[PDB]
């Protein structure tokens, strides 16, 4: 058990980043951005944090709907 993958830079992160929205589209990417960016690019994470209240208080602060500059 432990997946590899070799690059994870343009279309993957987007994919993390719609997987997590998809669950929590309310936020707003931005935020759902910075989140996985913190949680190692993790959507299982993200989630589990803000399931878990467990949210840093960095991110917390953080604008809800924050949104993603240029893309």
């Amino acid at each position: 058990g432990s997946s590899g993958s070799s690059g994870m830079c343009g279309v993957e992160l987007d994919s993390l980043i719609s997987q997590v929205k998809d669950l929590l589209p309310d936020l707003g990417e931005g935020f759902i951005l910075a989140c996985l960016e913190y949680y190692h690019y993790d959507p299982e994470q993200v989630i589990n944090n803000i399931l878990e209240e467990r949210l840093a208080p960095t991110l917390s602060q953080l604008d809800r709907n924050l949104d993603r500059e240029m893309n």
